[PDB]
């Protein structure tokens, strides 16, 4: 007879209204997990700049004293040929 | 408020489906060029990075070779001096 259906309807509509509960449950933890996961990627892509910056910015500095050093030794070198030049008028 | 018959809202609404499914094909176009642009932006900036390396990498080499010369330089004045006034 149809209460049968009657109940195995009533049975259903009511494990559907919980999937539907359960399945919007899914959606609240998706969006979680991808807040963590943008946290996460924000993470390594901030120290992954850190080190490729590290690296230039080690170029950099090395540049600048190679570049003073070099300074050094020519105010040094600069200071000679003023002197040659002097004592070759001397002779 | 003028009314409508049915069979001219089966109308306005089949050409409105028509109009639908063209910004669908535009929108799509357009999702296809910003990935591009986006993917070509990605390999722009990797690019600078490894140009700036590059550079900089040529100016540790150069500066390196220049100050190993002015020091030769200056030790060749510091003999010549000396000698020199050996002489006078």
């Amino acid at each position: 007879t149809r209460t049968n259906e009657k109940v195995e309807l009533q049975e259903l509509n009511d494990r559907f209204a919980n999937l539907i509960d359960k399945v919007r449950f899914l959606e609240q933890q998706n969006k979680i997990l991808l807040a963590e996961l943008e946290q996460l990627k924000g993470q390594g892509k901030s120290r992954l700049g850190d080190l490729y910056e590290e690296e230039m910015r080690e170029l950099r500095r090395q540049v600048d004293q190679l570049t003073n050093d070099k300074a050094r030794v020519e105010v040094e070198r600069d200071n000679l040929a003023e002197d040659i030049m002097r004592l070759r008028e001397k002779l």
